[PDB]
């Protein structure tokens, strides 16, 4: 028999107390009516503007459209990878259309509240037994807003292990967050035996384990729960659907290191340091052909192409919908990437040079081969996603573009989109 515990069960309380002291529930009544009102109409304002989208992700070779629709809000220039998809933040105001702007400021306000609340709970957790690590682990820099109308799903998956009923989101961890960082969730739903099917819950279980009954926490309008310290790492959680639509705001400390606009612009500039930068034209000449430098260049070339450009454009107009913040950055990154395409072309030219000693030539190939191989394989992978049957089902404002894509016989680009011949020839030379 698959069982779980809820507040109806005598044992729930001791189970929570003893086995989940890093899980906190602050009920709606602990949060002012003022914040509740401001936050709930911010959700509606964003929903009404169509700012939340389902994502067409890629998982285990499978293109899947997420049941839940979402928008990422947070520090300007920050991003968050979620199921191999890089989400780009709609900026909130610290250091557009008035309404959407206002909403973002609201979610920042909520962020401030939750943050303080989290530090407090971390400090009490510490009192049950530096301060820098506490503030570091509650410094939320993004929220991922989620929405689902359980009515639009024709059939929801049964919870596999504990008989928890229908799932909106099955078991997982929140990934790519700062080590041991808290996660804080504001939950907003409208309105014998086991959990009430009509009510939203969050479910928790320990990783690896389906023998300890899972916990299902009911979540009524405006309840907040917090996952503290290592909880998110040691436990899985899921979201159990009720009968009515529900939003949530999930505040996180995203690991914002190789995932910011400042970082990737810096990487680009680093690559371009190998380029004679007098004038911007098709005559790209390189300062050095030292293995280590050419490798770095080609790696950055792949980084901006696949982690940034292709991720951003995969979503169609999913970002210009509610902000134009990323317009100039993406135009600038693409112009940066286009120069780097000139860089690969010049490298290929150097390699082909008849005066080049074979030893130096081979040392260059060994430097760049893995990068160009990855670039080939990754392109094939991306082009396929853009052409999948599920991708073509999407609406016009969402349908994936495979930007940047060029047909060949497009004299504007120095190299072909399809690198298989070039790769095969490079690899063939190194076997001479
Ligand atoms: C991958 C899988 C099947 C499992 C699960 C539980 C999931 C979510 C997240 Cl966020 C995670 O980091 C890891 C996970 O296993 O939930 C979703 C939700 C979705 O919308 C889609 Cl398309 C796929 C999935
Ligand atoms: O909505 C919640 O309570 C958790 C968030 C979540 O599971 C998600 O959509 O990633
Ligand atoms: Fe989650």
């Amino acid at each position: 028999l698959e069982s779980h515990m809820t507040p109806k069960d005598d044992e729930f309380y001791q189970q929570w107390q003893l086995k989940y002291p890093k899980l906190i529930l602050r009920e709606a009544s602990s949060v002012s009516e003022e914040l509740h009102k401001e936050v709930q109409e911010a959700f509606l304002t964003l929903h009404k503007h169509g700012c939340l989208f389902r994502d067409l992700v890629r998982i285990q070779g499978k293109d899947l459209l997420t049941p839940v629709s979402r928008i990422l809000i947070g520090n300007p220039g920050c991003t968050y990878k979620y199921l191999n998809t890089r989400l780009f933040t709609v900026p909130w105001p610290v250091k557009t259309e008035a309404e959407i702007a206002a909403a973002c400021e609201t979610f920042l306000k909520l962020n401030d509240y939750l943050q303080i609340e989290t530090i407090q709970a971390l400090e009490e957790l510490a009192a049950k037994e530096d301060e820098v690590d506490i503030k570091s682990r509650a410094a939320y820099n993004v929220t991922l807003l989620n929405f689902m109308d359980p009515q639009k799903m024709p059939y929801l998956k049964e919870e596999p292990y504990f008989g928890m009923g229908k799932m909106a989101v099955s078991w997982h961890h929140d990934e790519n967050l700062v080590d041991r960082s808290a996660v804080a969730v504001y939950s907003y739903s409208c309105e014998l035996e086991g959990r009430d099917p009509d009510i939203w819950h969050v479910g928790f279980k320990i990783s690896w384990d389906i023998e300890t009954p899972g916990l299902a926490i009911p979540l009524h309008q405006g309840d907040c729960y917090f996952m503290l310290d290592d909880l998110n790492a040691t436990h899985q959680h899921c979201v159990l659907a009720g009968s009515q639509p529900r939003f949530s705001s999930t505040h996180r400390v995203a690991e914002c290191s190789t995932g910011t606009l400042d970082y990737i612009l810096q990487r680009c500039q680093l690559a371009l340091q190998n380029v004679c930068d007098d004038v911007d034209n098709d005559d790209v000449s390189l300062k050095s052909f030292e293995p280590a430098v050419l490798k770095q260049g080609e790696e950055i070339h792949n980084e901006v192409e696949f982690e940034w450009l292709r991720q951003f454009w995969f979503q169609g107009n999913r970002y210009r919908k509610c902000t134009d913040w990323w317009c100039q950055p993406m135009a600038q990154l693409e112009a940066l990437w286009k120069k780097m395409e000139g860089v690969t072309n010049a490298v290929l030219h150097e390699v082909k040079r008849e005066g080049l000693p074979v030893e130096q030539r081979n040392e260059i190939l060994t430097a760049i081969l893995a990068s160009l191989t990855a670039r080939q394989n990754l392109r094939r992978e991306w082009h396929a996603r853009c052409q999948s049957r599920i991708a073509r089902t999407l609406p016009a404002d969402q349908k994936p573009e495979c930007r940047p894509y060029w047909e060949k016989d497009d004299a504007s680009m120095p190299l072909p989109f399809d690198l298989t011949d070039i790769v095969s020839e490079l690899r063939g030379q190194l076997l001479e």
